[PDB]
């Protein structure tokens, strides 16, 4: 099956910049996950043919939010994790299929100067525990903007970002704990040493052209699905957001 994950930096914004409906037709993926939709109700017309669509909205307007587009209807859809403090921002959607869970996550940002790192650490613990509960039942495919560049190879300038959101020791260690719990970073499984492979760049003039980026978008799979990974990629040519889509071809 073919899966795509994309932080769109606002569904209304992405759709003003690129033909999103045409993009979905072109790629013809089985599942497409979006992060940072920044919508409520009742704000945009996104009823594409060929897809069952599931939306998770934040209580605060023009902020966060996620969506999952699926060709096949899932057995169940679960919104959030069942903890009030972690379910106010439309960040998590889990789809249950016969043999696998497919989930999307838009991880809370630690904010400038790591001022909200304490919440990010509590979020990482709560989400990992939830994912582990799913994994005890069926293998898990997680995708999304995890707001972390795991290793020094995951960003252009690691030495200028040790104390910045997305590259603190605390965020890097939380991603390590996630993999150590029995999970695989699909892109790194296919390309363990590949440098310069990024999914986000500043919008600042020249930054993307010069590839000054970070890899903060992932497809993380249960270790048992490792052998099922056909391909993992970063669609750097796709314009419309500050991030580009990430993709996974997996047999399940
Ligand atoms: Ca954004
Ligand atoms: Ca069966
Ligand atoms: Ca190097």
């Amino acid at each position: 099956m073919k899966l795509i994950s994309w932080n769109v930096n606002g569904l209304r914004a992405v759709m003003r910049k690129m033909d999103f409906l045409s993009y979905l037709k072109e790629e013809d993926a089985d599942i497409i996950c979006l992060q940072e939709t920044k919508i409520q109700d009742g704000q945009v017309d996104l009823q594409p043919e060929d897809y069952h669509v599931y939306w998770n909205y934040a209580v605060k307007k023009g902020y966060s939010g996620t969506a999952v587009f699926s060709k096949q209807e899932p057995l169940q859809v679960i919104y959030g994790i069942g903890v009030e403090e972690h379910d106010q921002e439309g960040r998590v959607i889990t789809l249950e299929f016969e043999n696998v869970f497919v989930m999307t996550v838009y991880t809370p940002n630690s904010r400038r100067g790591l001022e909200r790192i304490d919440y990010r650490m509590q979020w990482e613990e709560a989400l990992l525990s939830y994912i582990l509960e799913l994994d005890q039942k069926k293998p898990v495919i997680l995708c999304g903007d995890l707001n972390v560049a795991h290793q020094e190879i995951d960003l252009k300038n690691p030495k200028a970002n040790r104390n910045n959101a997305g590259f603190s020791d605390q965020e890097r260690e939380a991603f390590t704990r996630f993999l150590e719990a029995g999970f695989v970073d699909s892109f790194r499984h296919v390309y363990p040493d590949l440098e310069g492979a990024y999914s986000w760049w500043s919008y600042r003039a020249g930054a993307r052209d010069r590839n000054i980026g970070w890899r903060i978008d992932y497809f993380v799979v249960s270790e048992s699905l490792k052998e099922q990974i056909e391909d993992a990629s970063i669609s750097a040519d796709v314009m419309g957001s500050d991030h580009c889509p990430v993709e996974l071809i997996i047999n399940i």
